[PDB]
């Protein structure tokens, strides 16, 4: 009676992966750092009730994902710079240019904006995939980015 939807978040170190998880789970932020598990959330996203299976990550999870956020940091360069190592794991393991995929800038609230709106949009609009600007802290954009990749994943593969 409901269908699932795997979704894995990838990214670097400290970008905000958790947090942006523990937003859409517990509908708080997580102050504190504590550097891979599952979680579930129902949902209903276009009148569709949907269960998505979420992994946390820090090629096995990367086979079995539908959609993935690639997220990192806008005050935090090298983590923009990782998009790419990312980007190219995951269409190494699915042999194809074509998986559902969303691009997510964290952090918005902090003031130390290293990576520009410009710089993001330019990568996403290169792999062909939706850029979403987020704060954990805020809550700004957690359930768009969410529900961006679902409708990313249906728009690729009947669901
Ligand atoms: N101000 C602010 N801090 C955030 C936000 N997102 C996460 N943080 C903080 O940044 C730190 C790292 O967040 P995590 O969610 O643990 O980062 P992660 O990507 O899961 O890191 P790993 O598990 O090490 O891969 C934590 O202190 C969070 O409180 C955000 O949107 N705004
Ligand atoms: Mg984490």
């Amino acid at each position: 009676h409901m269908t699932e939807y795997k979704l894995v978040v990838v990214g670097a170190a400290g970008v905000g992966k958790s947090a942006l998880t523990i937003q859409l789970i517990q509908n708080h932020f997580v102050d504190e750092y504590d550097p891979e598990d599952s979680y579930r959330k129902q949902v209903v996203i276009d009148g569709e009730t949907c269960l998505l299976d979420i992994l946390d990550t820090a090629d096995q999870y990367m086979r079995t994902g539908e959609g993935f956020l690639c997220v990192f940091a806008i005050n935090n360069t090298k983590s923009f710079e990782d998009i790419h190592h990312y980007r190219e794991q995951i269409k190494r393991v699915k042999d194809s240019e074509d998986v559902p995929m969303v691009l997510v800038g964290n952090k918005s609230d902090l003031p130390s904006r290293t990576v520009d709106t410009k710089q993001a949009q330019d990568l996403a609009r290169s792999y062909g995939i939706p850029f979403i600007e987020t704060s954990a802290k805020t809550r700004q954009g957690v359930d768009d980015a969410f529900y961006t990749l679902v409708r990313e994943i249906r728009k690729h593969k009947e669901k």
